[PDB]
């Protein structure tokens, strides 16, 4: 078993996660003490790696799901969410 929480989002943004939404968006993740991955189309990478997020391509309206573990993993999933929806 683990703490983990996820919710999967639909990304919004224009750039979608990628130019400097997606350096904005690592280094957001980079605050959080929680262990963050983002999983597009069955690929998962480390939120905290930008060259991870720029590999999956996650263009406008992209449906991603994001999961977080730790001690403000809530608080990193939810600030992340509502970055990209």
């Amino acid at each position: 078993s683990n703490a983990m929480v996820q919710k999967r989002v639909q990304v919004s943004l224009k750039n979608g996660l990628q130019a400097r939404p997606a350096a904005l968006f690592v280094q957001e993740a980079n605050r959080f003490h929680a262990d963050i991955f983002i999983e597009k189309d069955g690929k998962t990478v480390n939120a905290k790696s930008i060259m991870g997020i720029m590999s999956l391509a996650i263009g406008t309206g992209s449906m991603i799901t994001i999961t977080t573990e730790g001690s403000d993993a809530e608080e990193a999933l939810e600030a992340l969410a509502a970055y990209v929806q």
